[PDB]
């Protein structure tokens, strides 16, 4: 057996399922004090031998500093996220607002402009380009029929806090799926979380949070979020090192001053940003990106020169033009083009 | 439908089963009767002198291990008459809260007295293994449910068009007042039940009044279940909590359930009433907190992969004034997958009915409709958003009115 640490107060722990969505059951794991202890292991880890645990074989997938204290860098290696030519998203993405190992991205998202599939998109560009990446998606106040859809068809954790998941548990899963992730980055992992979405987890921890914050405007306390923002942060390099990636969509235009306002407390905290449009889906164009407002710091880390002059000039004409022009115009070349490479070759 | 069924349980037992039963009853003759005859002779039973007879209800287990059956008929709802049903026929069945169980069961004997289940004769109307509810695979609905049927009757064909509703949806009909969302839900109830008769139908009304329940009782035909103005909070989540328990049971059957509740705004402010102080709030003055509860209550619709359906289309009361209310239809956003919404303005009018065509649609509708049917209420959009509203809703009444089908209608386009 194997699963996911979780030391208790006194200081005994129990392992949990991802099949649980990493909440309290039988069959949970029992773990020693003590074993523990020395061993020297603590939350998030990943555990995996004989069980009632007889003893370990592997933690993590390996039979090491400290996150908080890991010398944080710049990301420095590119995901390479286009596979099949007819998958504009990860086309466009991988040219006008590249991902890299480490990334803070957000994805701005309008209702109903198709964030879910460019987020299975994004995650199957990265089994694909880069099978040892380990990949997580944490799916919060999610809609039931939407989880079953995402984890079959990606690849691939998909751990999630449906809408209808008391709050207080909500935040658990959320809290300990970061901490799986630091514990992995600590062993030198590549580790992307796909994060629908940060508004949500936002909300929850509103609700449950208590209750001292400096005067609502939700109502929402600042005291969110914190911790939310904490989440959000914990994306990076670093040195010695392994990557946290996290994509995160932040919601807008959904009519909510909660939901506002927050978004307000995350505009322009991330270091990558695809924004989503709502007159280019209700039209019916997709993706629905918004390349113009698009991007990534600070790229030429991440494309080279001859591409990064290209699409410095697809983005001077396509600012001379409307969205939809676009788009559209792009989307037609690409459109014609059996990959990136040879869309380039075109310019 | 009760009723119903009913004749439709006995309809589908094999006949070595209702010769049992027949026996049982002491029926004079059962073997020469028509068997149609045989079935109105077993329910006629109860209310002759014979002590036995075919009965059912729906079982809550009590903490000590034994259970009663309580009645549709009584909304669900204490008696006597309920059916007493022992721990061993609960260990032995392998039961559950929420089961419907159907047999013969003994009176009032002066003697034993109460209604003692002496035979179960069905579990959730199959003869006498189970998933949980819990552990189904949730998903979109893949198989739709057609409304569709007189041809005046325009509600139903707007929505098959344009907020297709399939066997699993959570649907919200967005009502403010008056509004005209009783007659939606009848309408909705009535479709299914001449499209559909295989699926089982619930009508739950919240802590509503007494004419309007009846009204609609009156008015469909579904089981109707309400448990009425007049009666403590904490008996009306009673009431909701095992109506959705029963539907449970039923998909864990295999069954596609319908509950149409009128309202969920409702259900949430007695929840509100009902669950120990959170501390937070919020306002309102609304927890929290829930909250939780009817969240888990609409968000238990859902088609499953594994089992049945459950189709739950529930009212949502907006521009009333409150306030609480409002809090309720904000912390609902983003759960349902099918919208309804009904329009205010169009309903002081006097035009019904009252829909908002370009507000209302439903997710992933190309699991429900084929594509051509699809593009063609793409350019209905497309042209509904060149006017009002009143213009759109009225155009298109007109051009239905026009046709004898919605199959008809396209063939305009
Ligand atoms: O595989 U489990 O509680
Ligand atoms: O990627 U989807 O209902
Ligand atoms: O609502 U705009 O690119
Ligand atoms: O993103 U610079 O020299
Ligand atoms: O269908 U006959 O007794
Ligand atoms: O005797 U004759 O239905
Ligand atoms: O079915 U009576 O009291
Ligand atoms: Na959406
Ligand atoms: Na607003």
């Amino acid at each position: 057996g194997e699963g996911v640490l979780e030391i208790h107060p006194e200081g005994f722990g129990f392992l949990r399922r991802i099949e649980d969505n990493l909440l309290p059951s039988n069959d949970d794991i029992y773990i020693s004090p003590s074993q523990i202890r020395k061993f020297n292991l603590n939350t998030g880890d990943i555990i995996s031998g004989v069980i009632a645990m007889i003893k370990i074989e592997a933690i993590n997938y390996r039979p090491r500093v400290n996150f908080d204290n890991l010398t944080p860098d710049y990301p420095r290696e590119r995901f390479i996220l286009e596979t099949d030519p007819k998958i504009y998203s990860t086309r466009l993405i991988d040219l006008f607002a590249p991902i890299g190992k480490g990334q803070r991205g957000m994805i701005v998202a309008p209702p109903k402009a198709g964030k879910t599939t460019i987020l299975k998109e994004i995650a199957n560009g990265i089994a694909e380009n880069h099978p040892d990446t380990i990949r997580i998606i944490l799916l919060i106040d999610e809609r039931p029929e939407e989880v079953t859809d995402i984890r079959e068809s990606t690849n691939a954790i998909v751990i999630a806090a449906p809408f209808d998941m008391p709050p207080d548990k909500q935040v658990k899963v959320a809290e300990l799926t970061l901490e799986m992730a630091k514990r992995l980055v600590e062993f030198n992992y590549d580790v992307v979380i796909l994060l629908d979405s940060l508004t949500r987890l936002a909300r929850v921890y509103n609700i449950v949070v208590p209750p001292s914050g400096k005067l609502l405007t939700g109502g929402v306390d600042p005291a969110a979020l914190y911790k939310p923002k904490r989440f959000f942060g914990a994306a990076r390099n670093t040195r010695e090192g392994g990557s946290l990636t996290i994509i995160a969509t932040a919601l807008v235009e959904t009519g909510s001053k909660m939901d506002e306002v927050i978004f307000e407390e995350f505009k322009g905290t991330g270091n990558m940003e695809l924004v989503l449009s709502r007159q280019l889906a209700n039209k019916r164009i997709f993706p629905a990106i918004n390349l113009l407002l698009s991007g990534t710091r600070r790229e030429e880390l991440l494309l080279d020169e001859e591409t990064l002059k290209k699409v410095w000039l697809l983005r001077r004409m396509l600012s001379a033009m409307t969205e939809e022009e676009g788009l559209t115009l792009i989307l037609n070349k690409l459109s014609e083009t059996s990959s990136n490479e040879e869309f380039l070759k075109l310019i």
